[PDB]
């Protein structure tokens, strides 16, 4: 008997729900009390909405309690007979003004420093006798002082955007809140400071030929002397000299950041001109050699969304028609990844035939986000209205799929497929993917989708506005404690914050978001977080408790997009 | 009915208590239940110890509940009829392994950066047309991006040690936990990284002539262009060109850090030789010109404790007898500050006549700490046994004074005197001091004293060991929520964390410790934290909610000393 809630709070003018975890499909009393937390007096009577089993999640039976129409600010909790929820807050831009500072502190806490950053001034390029100066940037995870543009390059369909995404997300934040007087001056300064710190690093990560180094990998040794520019593969981190980052391999996103970084009135250790050049150069180089840098030699959706962003950002900065033309092409290419099949319409396909769907535990939003950046700069109304309808259909999909089974928690669902298994709709990603091993929590994904929904509202019918308000909130709610494990994954907030590997001195950091909750280790249709079986297996326990900078970066853009939307 | 507890936990083999806040002097039933938090079954029956009123603290009536003899690890809470305490933990080195990481993250979060640090490369020296490169170090407070060796130099008896203390505390931490296998290798790396970052800054803060710059002050403007090397006075921060830091003005401590920094196998942006030189040079320069740099031209206790440390650290590093001789002199001088008067024995005197006692809301420990560093290096057994007895008597004092009135909370008491009041024993400092305005929370002071107790045990009888174990714990307990305001002052831990000025974007940072609780604003014998009267007055609300790097630094040394002691 648990009343699961957002451990932080709900928007005054926003969707609000909770979820009841119990034993039965119905109870005697069908009502829940919203109670003022100071006065302990009831302030609303709430109807329970029955549901029960969810996929095959062990914990028990789950039900929904909506209290959206309630719009009076303050602190409340839910009560149900004996049991009552944790206190939460209803206010305007609650998440933003509560967490934003701490998330940014996290980033500043995880800046590459000391021994490691000294060494990163003279880093071996694998297989050569060359060095590069690639100091700066952020350590990637609670237990990894390696620094990434991307990894899992070898699986092809999995490449997550890492250090670049951080930078671009931050710049994109500054963008939406420039002119917003409710965003404090010091708070704007802090976001520039961090963003430009990142930009500098991205600029340093570009080899003179025009490509960007993909990884600075230490094989998880925490050895200074093992820090090498490379790629790697498998869970044993076999290093390889394919360190050229293609569009999907984090290069596309690195261009987009540096182009946006160029538009700031201030700059970092490098000038605005320095950034823009590195962007333009880096783009036309990949326009030539992308395919040579792709492990399977075929561009997929990830390349398409990444490159579109790069072009959209370069046009904005330079106003040079070439880039609008390139955007237009990439957009048309991306719109082609919109596929319908015999059991679901307008899903995103990785492959061009529609045989393997797109699904991502990190950047799942970007398809729609990237199209929205295009729509923002596309003045020809034929092109606009075409790709407008793509964005509309893709959002209709996200809603359709997520509401096609019993889903009290509102957890965004997705179309997945394993290397050797059938296309199926799912809560979590296919564990049996091309990596051979890789799967973890999706907090990044959730916040990515949340961000997508908020940023798309400009280009969407007001028919589908309110539904996405809910979808996006339900995603965020999960991250901060409206989940079966009654666990806030944002550290230093809510309850039951998970740590990673304290006994080895690899702690989580306050303000960071951890990987999060996954499908069952043994049972794809169950749910798992640090399950007893594998909780102590250091080969597996990374999947849940460990923090990873994309989770934070997407959370940061989500809360800012949310703040802007109210 | 509140059962106040440590919001984190108690040592398995450590003193444990709670405090009952209620209405009455006695209750009907006189017993409290220690309850297992997982099984909800009783595990001990605890006697209440009656007390009632404390000084003139408004909240109500206070009683003690001791449960020290209970030594079974796990999670428990106290229950008393309907009401129960917050869950807490009993384990070995509980505070250290719970917080250490986060406190260090805080420091890395508060490193001087961005536009501010760029500007700190070319800082005007007030009244001249000179520049100094003083980039690095940590921002001083939640709402101050100025960087300090010390301030309140003008009041003479108030100078707190700031940036140097951080560095020295950290180095001193590394020292006690070198060889300690329970301190993770990565965790040692992080502490060096941060310490050496600090050392570099202290090295940069030394003008070539041999003195150190006292402050890098921006008049709280958060303006880049207002950053000037200077001193200042009053609450309006009137800048002045007396920027030479004497022994008490943070110079003594800066020497001590750089000397200890020289002993590390690794080094920062400057070499071990660079640090040692800056130390030796800086010392012999102050040995000459100290008096010229003191606002009132007279050395007081603060100079004596600061300089002793410097000498003790320089002897350890160089093994050059000159410094042991200097230590020996400073020690003899400091022992002279031990005074008895007609109502209290072996208090610390600021002035040489004993007319104004020493009391400090920051570094109150150092007298005894500095003598202990001397005792650590003093081989002549006459000198040792003399100053041994001083350290013994000074601790007997701290215990005597703190147990002379109804004191359920165990809050270390102190001998104070104002500009406008008689010598009196007190909980908090004299608000009516030489600053003209300055008084705040004493969390630094508490942790300073805790640290003192742990580090002194080597040189103390086992007769007075257990009492100081309790005193030190009772200090720490207060910081993390065993206080009338049921408030953990360590951010990201316990309950009711206070923020500072979020509406202006001057947030507290997770891992930091804030100023804390004070005497009543209107009533010296009451207690205050963000009281309604002054809570919104921005001229006064700094006194409570604001974070300040000494609180953190002393907390960090306390938890480390504690960890070492069990």
């Amino acid at each position: 008997m648990l009343l699961l809630t957002n451990h932080i709070g709900y928007e005054t003018q926003g969707p609000k729900q909770a979820v009841l975890l119990c034993g039965q499909t119905q109870l005697m009393d069908d009502c829940v009390l919203l109670v003022c937390a100071r006065s302990h007096q009831t302030v609303a009577k709430l109807a329970i909405e029955w549901h029960g089993k969810v996929d095959n999640w062990h914990q028990g039976q789950f039900h929904r309690i909506d209290f959206s129409d309630f719009t009076t600010p303050g602190d409340y909790y839910l009560r149900l007979e004996h049991t009552h929820s944790a206190t939460f807050t209803i206010a305007r831009g609650v998440l933003m003004q509560r967490t934003f500072s701490d998330v940014l502190h996290y980033f500043k806490s995880q800046r590459c420093s000391g021994q490691f950053d000294q060494q990163d001034k003279q880093v071996p390029l694998l297989s050569t006798s060359t060095t590069a100066d690639v100091h700066g940037g952020w350590y990637d995870a609670s237990g990894d002082v390696s620094k990434y543009l991307s990894h899992l390059s070898y699986a092809n369909y999995l490449n997550p955007q890492q250090t670049p995404l951080v930078v671009w997300n931050m710049l994109k934040g500054l963008a939406v809140l420039q002119h917003h007087s409710g965003f404090a001056s010091f708070s704007r300064t802090r976001l520039k400071d961090e963003a430009l710190f990142g930009a500098d690093f991205l600029r340093r990560m570009q080899n003179s030929e025009g490509f960007f180094y993909m990884t600075v990998f230490d094989k998880w040794s925490k050895d200074t002397k093992q820090r090498e520019i490379c790629a790697y593969a498998t869970q044993q981190g076999h290093k390889s000299d394919d360190y050229q980052a293609g569009f999907r391999q984090g290069g596309g996103m690195a261009i987009a950041a540096l182009a946006a970084a160029a538009r700031l009135d201030t700059h970092g250790e490098f000038t605005q001109a320095d950034y823009l050049q590195a962007a333009e150069n880096g783009y036309w180089h990949l326009k030539e050699h992308n395919l040579a840098y792709l492990n399977d030699g075929v561009e997929n959706i990830i390349d398409e969304y990444c490159a579109l962003l790069a072009c959209c950002e370069l046009y904005r900065t330079t106003e040079n028609d070439q880039y609008l033309a390139q955007a237009r092409e990439w957009a048309q290419r991306l719109a082609k990844r919109q596929c319908s099949d015999e059991q679901i319409a307008h899903y995103w396909s990785a492959t061009s035939n529609g045989e393997r769907p797109y699904f991502h535990a990190s950047d799942a939003g970007l398809p729609v986000i990237a199209l929205c950046e295009y729509l923002n700069i596309e003045t020809d109304t034929a092109n606009y209205a075409q790709l407008q309808r793509v964005v509309e259909q893709a959002c209709q999909f996200e809603l359709a799929i997520t509401q096609q089974v019993s889903n009290p928690f509102g957890y965004p669902r997705q179309y997945v497929k394993g290397v050797e298994s059938a296309k199926r709709t799912s809560f979590f990603i296919a564990q049996d993917n091309e990596s051979g091993y890789w799967w973890q929590g999706e907090n990044a994904r959730l916040a990515s989708l949340a961000s997508m929904a908020y940023l798309a509202q400009p280009h969407l019918s007001t028919a589908i506005a309110k539904p996405l308000e809910q979808w996006s909130q339900n995603a965020l709610n999960w991250i901060v404690g409206l989940n079966p494990y009654n666990m806030c994954m944002l550290d230093g907030h809510g309850h039951n914050n998970p740590d990673y590997l304290p006994h080895l001195g690899f702690f989580n950091a306050k303000g960071g978001v951890c990987n999060g909750i996954t499908a069952g280790f043994d049972d794809p249709r169950d749910i798992a977080f640090n399950p007893a079986g594998q909780k102590d297996d250091m080969l597996q326990n990374w999947r849940w408790g460990e923090q990873w900078i994309p989770h934070g970066a997407w959370y940061l853009l989500a809360i800012i997009s949310q703040f802007a939307h109210f």
